[PDB]
């Protein structure tokens, strides 16, 4: 019910393969079409499971830090939004993207920028 | 070894308590001294587990969605940033906090901010 | 020949007029068509007078503050991005918008967001 | 009245130069101890000039373009944040710092971080 639990693609062509648990949890896949990525990595976060009912959307976030198998960006990045329901749902985000750093170069740790997701790919 | 499990608390005096798993999982709760939030909420992230060994920090991030039994604020916060040990350790983030609007209000969903936690309280 | 100056166009509507002078400074005009305000505010602001030549962006930002004859909202916004050239010229932005809070509320004043301007109208 | 005329040190030890004009304008210099930069670049700015009473901070925001006859770093900062008055006077802001990127490359153009200004220097 809550519209979630799926595929999602941005505007980079990147894919969110995510489950909305009854308890709030996100859980899944990033696949970013961008940066020093390659395949499959986990995510995890949280999501509002008792949104307002007055055509507001649903609040979440999640968490991948880029490292698996293959890959590590020594980086993670969260995405803050919400989901907006429809025919045409989307998951509207921004993010911040943090790379280890030493302490001198800490105040340049963190990239923003913002994502939108969609049920269907970009072309 | 990661130096990230345990309790952290901010200049806010928000309480910040999380396990590092072995498999880059951040899990635990958090409680906000600030804003529309009342006892402990859960929290969920990712670190990177296979961090560099020249004096960078450890990135990670972690979601909490604003609902438990106490209270719903219809928003959800992630905090990105780093971890930096030493004697005086510490988690250097910033978070972004959005909540559900409206379409016609989804500019203004999103605030943006910067937490710093160490291993100590302030006073 | 900075293809800057001129009128622009964001995503909600809003209009920016802007004079790039030689000197690397911006002026100009803002109206919002979201948010408290009414009709055109002062702005002011930099761009990089002496860009590279591969096919990157031009550097650039500005402020406004809203008041005006019209109205007070007791805030600031700033708009950081780059001018990309050609057919579909675009100032692709992000923006951080700050309002007056007392010190206990200041870990609250600030909102974060994305523009895109065009020459061009959305419908 | 307004405070914010003079000069201020942030945490880095940069030092903002800034005359508050009675019209609303930020004029002056900014000397960056951290990053690609070299001795003073010019900045320009808004600042509400009449602010609330309530003891809410004065709402503000100035940009610099990282080119003056030494370097050019092919990039610009906003800052936006509120001045904050008393025997401890501040200016606590949030800023933004786009670099030129190619088209490609443009998700990634735009550090986030902080900035604390104070009247004296830190040691
Ligand atoms: O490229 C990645 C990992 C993949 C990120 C993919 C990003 S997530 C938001 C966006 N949405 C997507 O779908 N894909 C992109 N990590 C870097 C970034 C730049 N890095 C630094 C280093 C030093 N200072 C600042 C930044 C080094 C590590
Ligand atoms: O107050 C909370 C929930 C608690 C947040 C606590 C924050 S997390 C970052 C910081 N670090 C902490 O330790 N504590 C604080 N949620 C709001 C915020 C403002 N809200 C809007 C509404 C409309 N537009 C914009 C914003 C409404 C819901
Ligand atoms: O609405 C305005 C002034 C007009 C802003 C218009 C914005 S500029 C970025 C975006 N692009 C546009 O073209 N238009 C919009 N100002 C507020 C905002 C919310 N405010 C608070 C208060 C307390 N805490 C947090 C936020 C109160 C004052
Ligand atoms: O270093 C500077 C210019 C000086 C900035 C000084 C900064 S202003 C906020 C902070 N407060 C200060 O007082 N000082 C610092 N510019 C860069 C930054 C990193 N750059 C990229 C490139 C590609 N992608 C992302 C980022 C390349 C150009």
């Amino acid at each position: 019910e809550a519209g979630i639990t799926g595929t999602w693609y941005n505007q980079l062509g990147s894919t969110f393969i995510v489950t909305a648990g009854a308890d709030g949890a996100l859980t899944g896949t990033y696949e970013s079409a961008a940066g020093k990525a390659e395949s499959r990595y986990v995510l995890t976060g949280r999501y509002d499971s008792a949104p307002a009912t007055d055509g507001s959307g649903t609040a979440l976030g999640w968490t991948v830090a880029w490292k698996n198998n293959y890959r590590n960006a020594h980086s993670a990045t969260t995405w803050s939004g919400q989901y907006v329901g429809g025919a045409e749902a989307r998951i509207n985000t921004q993010w911040l993207l943090t790379a280890g750093q030493t302490e001198a170069n800490g105040w340049a740790s963190t990239l923003v920028g913002h994502d939108t997701f969609t049920k269907v790919k970009p072309s």
